[PDB]
């Protein structure tokens, strides 16, 4: 009885730092955005060309994090500590050069990119000096958060989850001050995250060499089987990544027939999904060290018993928030805009769409899940088959025949049955290879 309830809790101790990490970051991306918008309409004209490359920066991000976790934390349940080490000082290499490499291809090519997005003429004379700064901010932030996966696989999220706050709050505070006190403009938003992460990187890195974390003796490293290893959940990870975009991307394509309204509603919706869905967010971060270390460690049972108890937390307390976004939608919706047009469709998408994000939550911890277990390709299908299959052709029937409140039911219905699939995957994962063998 101690064991479920042990479980539990470990996951509950692991989670929680987590969430208040997640929180800090959506909470002052929203204040950051606010803060570029008083500098004018140019300026957070800039700030909306550069969420896309922004989505892939993290898209490549977090998809080393995923593979980062799963490969290291997998070593030190087997006892694999100078392995586990020596995989840490690799990641933060390969990632160091490969998200610099990026960044550098970016700012060359970015009259094409801002192309193909279509912006203004002079929006091009400030992404010249803004990107700059900002991918600098982009390289620095990926780099912390490589620490941060090397902290989560070895069992500590408590850690990346205090600096996420602290991180934030000092964000916060050098926001104002480089942006108007010192004049900066839109470049002061960048170099307030560059100096932001840039504490963030000090205290860590030399708190993860501490534990010995990091290794840099590679005398004894298979290099290319440590490349394979990494690169085999790392490389689906990153397409996995490329999709949830996509699914609010096309969505914008279908919405603009119903006008600018129902895209604006769409915006405001589909941001408080997120927050309504930081608890999976969180888990998708605290429990995949934890798969990942006990299947080293093989103890299949506690596997088993935590994913499932994973799996009944989300999907009751996404029934929670759903009751709560229900009877609460009408002043909820009217508090997050003033324009009664875009309040009465975010109303609806408010009584509708939550209900599903539940099912949406197994989806999503199924995808983390099957990636610490090494399955990757798995992991890809269930993006895939929810984006696909489900999300985008229940979207399109009901948007074409219904209209905007025929959206709203398709997102419902694909969200449903993605979770459903995905929990089916899932067994049927399980079933293809026996664990207790590897």
């Amino acid at each position: 009885q101690t064991s479920t309830s042990s479980l539990a809790k470990q996951l509950f101790q692991m989670t929680w730092p987590m969430l208040f990490g997640v929180l800090s970051l959506m909470s002052f991306q929203l204040v950051n955005s606010a803060f570029i918008g008083q500098l004018g309409v140019l300026p957070l004209a800039a700030q909306g060309f550069t969420m896309p490359i922004q989505m892939v920066i993290i898209g490549i991000q977090v998809g080393l994090g995923i593979a980062t976790t799963a490969v290291i934390s997998r070593a030190i349940g087997a006892g694999k500590t100078e392995y586990a080490k020596q995989l840490g000082g690799l990641v933060i290499v390969i990632g160091g050069i490969g998200v610099a490499l990026i960044a550098l291809v970016l700012y060359l090519l970015r009259q094409p990119l801002l192309g193909l997005l279509g912006a203004p003429e002079t929006v091009f004379a400030i992404i010249d000096h803004y990107w700059l700064w900002w991918l600098a901010s982009a390289w620095t932030g990926a780099m912390l958060y490589f620490y941060y996966s090397v902290c989560r696989a070895n069992g500590n999220t408590l850690l990346p989850g205090t600096l996420m706050m602290v991180t934030s709050v000092l964000n916060l505070i050098l926001d104002p001050i480089f942006i108007f006190t010192f004049d900066l403009g839109i470049d002061g938003a960048a170099i307030a995250t560059i100096i932001a992460f840039g504490v963030g990187i000090a205290i860590v890195a030399p708190k993860v060499a501490q534990r010995q974390w990091t290794s840099y003796q590679w005398q004894d490293l298979n290099i290319s089987q440590s490349l394979t290893a990494l690169g085999h959940i790392m490389g689906p990870a990153m397409l996995s990544q490329l999709l949830p975009p996509l699914s609010s991307m096309f969505a914008t394509k279908l919405l603009a027939s119903f006008g600018t309204a129902a895209v604006a509603a769409w915006a405001l919706g589909s941001r408080f999904e997120f927050f309504a869905l930081v608890a999976v967010l969180a888990m998708t971060m605290s429990l995949p060290p934890m798969i990942g270390r006990m299947l080293g460690a093989k103890e299949i049972t506690h596997i088993r018993q935590l994913v499932r108890i994973a799996c009944q937390f989300v999907l009751g307390f996404q029934l929670l928030i759903a009751l709560v976004t229900y009877v609460f939608a009408t002043p909820l919706a009217e508090l997050m805009t003033s324009e009664t047009e875009v309040s009465q469709i975010l109303n609806l998408h408010l009584v509708i769409v939550p209900i599903s994000l539940g099912a949406l939550g197994i989806c999503m911890l199924m995808v983390s899940v099957a990636n610490a277990l090494g399955k990757s390709y798995v992991a890809l299908t269930i993006s895939a088959l929810r984006l696909f299959a489900f999300y985008l052709p229940c979207l399109w029937l009901g948007a074409h025949f219904y209209g905007i409140e025929g959206l709203f039911i398709g997102a419902l219905v694909g969200n449903i049955i993605a979770g459903w699939a995905a929990w089916l995957a899932y067994q049927k994962a399980l079933r293809s290879e026996n664990l207790y063998f590897q």
